[PDB]
């Protein structure tokens, strides 16, 4: 009895097996847009992955993750909240069974049928293990998706997810050029919280795209055929596999645009 995103083993339960699932600063959160302030002290984010060497694509039973090379400073974040710099380790998405849901961040309460999160960590702390225990351990950037016209650098993910439809399925993935998955404006919120999943570690600074990025029907449709479950296993499809809006508590979102 695992958790997942089903009635018996979802978000609701996750406190059991992870208290701190009811901490001060959990994800993700409803972004409200005229609440949050505009730091004019925040930087551009650098967004450098022209060097980014992608590996493989897994699905681990909760999402499918593209996996890079992080044993060198290749692709790395800096700038905008950050301090220092973060390697990209894997990027992956959250998504719905329908349009109107999937995302995890939310905006004036509106939900997006996808959320790519770019998964960075602190090269202060020499491994992803290590930076996860750290308040500034990590750094996941968060860019929504809404339906609409195709985005043409996201196929060839779409296209392999027939190869790693079950649970613990691998793929070799390698030349993706993740700058494909990017919208136009780099504007951004910020804000300190966590992993969104098990274990729920409070290690991440939060850098969530104003701009969403256009998917189509088509691609996100094949998201929804992938499955939860394990080869030889009842069909469960993965879908619905966001975590809902957390408590804000005391923290305060911040916006880099007026
Ligand atoms: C390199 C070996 C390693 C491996 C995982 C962990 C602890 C768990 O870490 C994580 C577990 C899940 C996630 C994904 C979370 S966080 C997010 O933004 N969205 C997710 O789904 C991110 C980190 N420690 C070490
Ligand atoms: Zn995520």
């Amino acid at each position: 009895h695992h958790w997942g995103y089903g009635k018996h083993n979802g978000p609701e339960h996750w406190h059991k097996d992870f208290p701190i699932a009811k901490g001060e600063r959990q994800s993700p959160v409803d972004i409200d847009t005229h609440t949050a302030k505009y730091d004019p002290s925040l930087k551009p984010l650098s967004v450098s992955y022209d060097q980014a060497t992608s590996l493989r694509i897994l699905n681990n039973g909760h999402a499918f993750n593209v996996e890079f090379d992080d044993s060198q400073d290749k692709a790395v974040l800096k700038g905008g909240p950050l301090d220092g710099t973060y390697r990209l380790i894997q990027f992956h998405f959250h998504w719905g069974s329908l349009d109107g849901q999937g995302s995890e961040h939310t905006v004036d309460k509106k939900k997006y049928a996808a959320e790519l999160h770019l998964v960075h960590w602190n090269t202060k702390y020499g491994d992803f293990g290590k930076a996860v225990q750290q308040p500034d351990g990590l750094a996941v950037l968060g860019i929504f998706l809404k339906v609409g016209s195709a985005k043409p650098g996201l196929q060839k993910v779409v296209d392999v997810l027939d190869s790693i439809k079950t649970k613990g399925k691998s793929a070799d993935f390698t030349n993706f050029d993740p700058r494909g998955l990017l919208p136009e404006s780099l504007d951004y919120w910020t804000y300190p919280g966590s992993l969104t999943t098990p274990p729920l570690l409070e290690c991440v600074t939060w850098i969530v795209l104003k701009e969403p990025i256009s998917v189509s029907s088509e691609q996100v449709l094949k998201f929804r055929k992938l499955n939860f479950n394990g080869e030889g296993e009842p069909e469960e499809l993965m879908v619905d596999n966001w975590r809902p809006a957390q408590p804000l508590k005391n923290r305060q979102i911040k916006a880099s645009f007026k």
